[PDB]
């Protein structure tokens, strides 16, 4: 822990770890919604991770991020050291610099390109869950979660497959650390991957997304190789760690909930209003900013360089925006939620998520759709930037299950 500031009034400590918080045990989003407990104010301070402000409630994390002028995107990681060597393009910037550059950013991963990949994702999908179907077991993180977005994340950027294992440890190494590396050396490694790949392709341009960011124009001027980089480096982290992780809190949860999978068997056009509800219920992301200057928010005194985390991953867990919030309801007529950010920082590349996550549960449960998790399996999570499942081993009677 470190030393409270004399800012901070000792009434306001909650020594909450992002990293490795008490409840983890009970599951992640668990874990994180014991901030929103009848006796937690709506904005805390931790002495872990550095020492840093956490606002629990929907409104304010709302609030914040729509106020850049106050809570600036520069350094949006904790600890902060790893907020101060985080420069990836575009959420390190603010507005208006930060606009030109997502642009840039959905020529690759934006509508147009998600109509484009639509039949290879699906394809891939199918293959996968195929091949998995008469064994009547797998481990899902490895055998679907993984390969299924990060393969198609490594078409679209032209990047062999034999360099997965190696990029997937430093984009873990940034969102949920295993101690072997700081946030600064992961994203430095990153970085040294792409510098002489981005040189070669500014050289000879070709179609694929490292090609396209590294020639491509922000607010009709050139992109600049460092710029490049540093979009490229966050193009990377979301392709190979966000749905990945999303995926395996999603089938855990179908695992345990064979009423839940006959609705969506029963009622397939459920399916994208089912995707809106997991991605409430299983929000996984918690980032933030930091402060410009001294500022009194809802009757705290927050000093300028004050790191805030805002997690995105509470909004939609606050029982005053969602009525029963731990309960999981396909139903629920306002799915209220900020999984996907909020503000100017939005995030980019939802249409791919949501394809990813619609084309899994569609695909999955016309072949396979009565499974459980292994008899005495205890699934474990870890947290972070972006939380995740460990392992998921499935299990299913093939007879229950269909060739397509
Ligand atoms: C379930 C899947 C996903 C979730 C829950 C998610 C969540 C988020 C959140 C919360 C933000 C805002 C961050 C902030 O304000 O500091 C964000 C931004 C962003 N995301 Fe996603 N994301 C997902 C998938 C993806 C994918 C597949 C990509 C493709 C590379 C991607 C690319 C980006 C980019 C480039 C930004 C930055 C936009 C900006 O700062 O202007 N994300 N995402
Ligand atoms: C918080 C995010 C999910 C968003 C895209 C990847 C990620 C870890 C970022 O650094 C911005
Ligand atoms: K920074």
């Amino acid at each position: 822990l470190a030393p409270l500031p004399p800012h901070v009034p000792e009434h306001l400590v909650f020594d909450f770890d992002m990293y490795n918080p008490s409840n983890l045990s009970a599951g992640v989003q668990e874990a994180w919604a014991v901030l929103q407990e009848s006796n937690v104010p709506d904005l805390v301070w931790t002495r872990c991770n550095g020492g840093h402000w956490i606002a629990t409630r929907g409104q304010l994390i709302r609030e914040a991020y729509e106020d850049y002028r106050h809570f600036s995107s520069e350094c949006p990681f904790i600890p902060r050291e790893a907020g101060e060597a985080y420069d990836f393009i575009p959420t390190s910037m603010d507005p208006p610099e930060q606009r030109q550059f997502r642009a840039l950013a959905n020529q690759v991963v934006g509508m147009p390109v998600v109509d484009k990949l639509e039949n290879r994702i699906q394809e891939l999908a199918c293959s996968l869950i195929e091949s998995l179907r008469p064994q009547g077991q797998c481990n899902f993180t490895e055998d679907y979660a993984e390969p299924f977005p990060i393969r198609i994340f490594m078409l679209l950027a032209g990047l062999p497959e034999e360099d997965i294992p190696h990029l997937k440890y430093l984009t873990d190494q940034m969102t949920r650390p295993d101690g072997s590396m700081t946030f600064a050396e992961a994203k430095e490694a990153l970085y040294d991957y792409l510098i002489p790949i981005i040189e070669q392709r500014r050289q000879k341009p070709g179609t694929d997304a490292i090609s396209i960011v590294a020639n491509g124009q922000v607010n009709g001027r050139p992109i600049t190789s460092d710029e490049a980089k540093r979009m490229c480096g966050l193009l990377l982290v979301g392709g190979l760690d966000t749905v990945v992780n999303f995926l395996s809190f999603s089938m855990e949860f179908l695992a345990k909930s064979p009423e839940h999978r006959q609705e969506l068997i029963q009622r397939p056009e459920r399916i994208p209003a089912a995707c809106e509800e997991l991605l409430r219920r299983f929000s996984l992301v918690a980032d933030g900013r930091i402060l410009t200057s001294d500022y009194e928010f809802h009757g705290v005194q927050l000093k300028k360089g004050d790191q805030i985390l805002l997690p995105q991953m509470l909004s939609g867990l606050d029982e005053r925006e969602n009525a029963c919030p731990m309960h999981v309801d396909f139903s629920r007529q306002k799915v209220s939620h900020t999984t996907f950010g909020h503000g100017s920082h939005l995030x980019l590349g939802q249409h791919l998520a949501r394809l990813q996550i619609i084309v899994t549960l569609k695909e999955w449960l016309t072949r396979i759709p009565d499974f459980s998790i292994a008899p005495g399996a205890q699934i474990q999570h870890k947290s972070g930037i972006v939380s995740g499942v460990q392992a998921l081993p499935l299990v299913w009677d093939p007879a229950t299950t269909k060739a397509v």
